[PDB]
């Protein structure tokens, strides 16, 4: 028998999948968090344990949904370069042993344009674009790569994007800290996948996040950048604490 | 340690989970027991202040759990509105909103309070739900300034704690239901014409309390719990 | 896809579910994994900084997992406060506070900190719980910025885990356990007089470390992990 609010019984499919995406707030060995984009975004800064992060007078626009993409943030640039929005969580929380996993769901611009730069993956923080590692997406072109001090010190082959298209991108963290991203269409099948022979670029501190990060690097505004539906954060921790 | 049933609390709780990932409802909830400074959104909900509205201390009172009072400021049109977008609300998902709210002590014919869809913050150009003007509550339809549908009015009573539950229909016209706090229908208006919509951030839907005038003091509808029930089409690839 | 039985994990998870719209419990908690500028609550509570009090880095040691290191600044009486009001609070619902902390490396006469009722931010003049002082603490009492009532001190150690449990008694009247990282109960302390108690925004419930000095620099307590679990009146009228 099915449970009732009167009578006890067995757990739905639909109250499974609800528990499933559960926000962690007291942890002992998993961490789950996630964030959908349907929230009035003026002055929030966080979401569901996620960082929001507007630098450089970056241009929010209204929330939207389309198709199964409940809440959609589309990005615009503004007149400040380095202008970006970063969804994204600390790196110290999630050491290398973590296996941390990242989902996130976005749209190509109407238009790419040479001055887009869009992260999946570790990446300093604001206006800051010097380290990254993870897919990245420059003009119209995805691809696995790692950045640092503002060098490609890794970089694989090219997968070209089309505009106002739906992707899946996975973002695996590695046991010795490299990486592994996969690029699916919005129906999950695989496009691209890269996985680094180099760790990752981490820094434990704020002056770095993992997540998405989308970004202007010239000072035109107007250019669209890659809109978010949703990001996934998941991980083991050791978070086993005696009670009382 | 072992699997087996799942308790009607458990499953109690699991009903009014704030949603995180949607698939195929959507739920926010929001009981006002938060220290209220520089709180501007809490379980997907918007609180958003205007014109220095005055916020006054978190109460309970009864079993009405987490109440916030709001009172003038010296900025006419200053409001408190507690709310979600429309645009993540179409006519299909069905909204439903459930405010239990608490009137004045006193009645002033420069509060304005709304139950529905309405203009952000320091407007009052467009609003659609139970509208509540002085002491009278009623079912309308303002866009522009102007009133377009507006159903007969019910005289309510001061600090008395009332429940509103407005309904999305799917052709995006409303109902707007007033209980009293032992839950029996007082009133209800169902609309001829399709509600105020704004998709975009000019708009909010939930509630919304204003004070037309430039003068501090004057009580306005305390808050203690809104409640956001919609239906959501949200089937994404899992990988 | 098919309907069944919950798992141990699930139940876990759904027992410590931060309340939304209230019944009859109440159950918040923190854990401090998050980006922490700009940020003044989580999951109901209240994370308050002021006097341009110093948030270090967070991170996590061993199994405590999300810490927030606390840096004195050149303001006395900057201060973090992780707490809910004392309001939604009232001494019915029997309130039980849980705090894993970190000691500094080194103690300092300068350092105050509290687990249980207290003045808000740069206040001092009212307190009761646990309170440490320095290297040493103590459940007490502070009212009008005079001790009404001290228990003995318990000498703590640098740089070490330990757990609080502040109980709320039903004629407001206070207990507080000092416990080892392992659980190990280490110190007790029952009130006589009732608590420190503002239903405002004058105070908050929870945890507060301190700086009573203008010298930056000094290491305040850390906190891992803050939970509230109380009883509710909640029981209101459906649709
Ligand atoms: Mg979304
Ligand atoms: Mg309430
Ligand atoms: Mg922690």
């Amino acid at each position: 028998p099915l449970a009732t609010e009167t009578t006890p019984g067995l757990m739905s499919p639909s109250e499974k999948l609800k528990l499933s995406t559960l926000t962690t707030s007291i942890a002992t060995s998993d961490f789950y968090a996630s964030y959908d984009f349907m929230m009035h975004s003026i002055g929030l800064t966080s979401a569901n344990n996620i960082s929001l992060l507007s630098t450089g007078n970056i241009s929010l626009q209204n929330i939207l949904s389309e198709g199964n993409h409940f809440g959609v943030q589309p990005i615009v640039s503004s007149t400040t370069a380095n202008a970006s929005f970063l969804a994204g969580m600390l790196m110290a929380i999630f050491p290398k042993e973590s296996e941390l996993e990242v989902t996130v769901y976005f749209k190509t611009p109407s238009a790419f344009n040479p001055a887009q730069l869009t992260v999946i993956g570790s990446t300093s923080i604001g206006l800051g674009i010097s380290d990254r590692s993870g897919l990245i997406i420059e003009n119209g072109n995805a691809f696995g790569g790692i950045v640092k001090a503002s060098a490609a010190t890794e970089t694989g082959s090219t997968y070209a994007l089309s505009t106002s298209t739906w992707y899946i991108c996975k973002f695996k963290m590695l046991t010795d800290d490299r990486f592994k991203v996969t690029l699916y269409s919005d129906s999950g099948t695989q496009l691209y996948s890269y996985t680094s022979t180099a760790a990752m670029f981490r820094a434990d501190n704020a002056t770095a996040h993992i997540g998405f990060k989308t970004q202007c690097k010239t000072a035109t505004a107007g250019i669209s950048l890659i809109s978010i539906d949703l990001i996934e954060f998941k991980a083991k921790v050791s978070a086993t604490r005696a009670k009382v």
